[PDB]
């Protein structure tokens, strides 16, 4: 298991524009296009991202390329954030994947906001962090996914995804 396989399981793969759990236009492997309610704005963003007049549909290859970029960006986002960086540096390789997943789903800013949880992860207080992470809108809105991610922080293994 690795970050790419992990995220492919959580987000799935769709080659036509679709709406995410929050109702925003998305494509590929969880690639958010726009928060705007307009399909046209979505199509415009898609074309600009791919570099061609798309018709709202992309190929597998294009979807993978946006996926690679997005994972790269999530990592860099963590490394550049003052609140995240120290946490990431303190974690083992499996748990690092869990943090990237959260940033990929909610953004750097969003994650950076889990102040207390972050301090507990840094302290290696796994069960306590797991409970704290659960008291969140994130958990209540996408509980199965959150449970998988939290199980990783709790156990340090990939069992949740196997
Ligand atoms: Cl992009
Ligand atoms: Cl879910």
């Amino acid at each position: 298991m690795n970050i790419f396989e992990m995220l492919r399981i959580d987000e799935g793969l769709r080659l036509k524009i679709y709406k995410d759990t929050e109702g925003y236009y998305t494509i590929g492997i969880g690639h958010l296009l726009t928060k705007s309610p307009s399909l046209n704005a979505a199509k415009s963003e898609l074309d600009k991202a791919i570099g061609r007049n798309t018709n709202g549909v992309i190929t597998k290859d294009e979807a993978e390329k946006l996926f690679n970029q997005d994972v790269d960006a999530a990592v860099r986002g963590i490394l550049r954030n003052a609140k995240l960086k120290p946490v990431y540096d303190s974690l083992d390789a499996v748990r690092r994947a869990a943090l990237i997943n959260m940033v990929f789903q909610m953004g750097e800013t969003g994650v950076a906001g889990f102040t207390n949880s972050l301090r507990m992860l840094q302290q290696k207080r796994w069960d306590e962090a797991a409970v704290n992470l659960a008291k969140s809108r994130w958990y209540n809105q996408t509980p199965n996914r959150a449970k998988r991610v939290i199980t990783i922080f709790r156990t340090g293994t990939w069992d949740a995804y196997k």
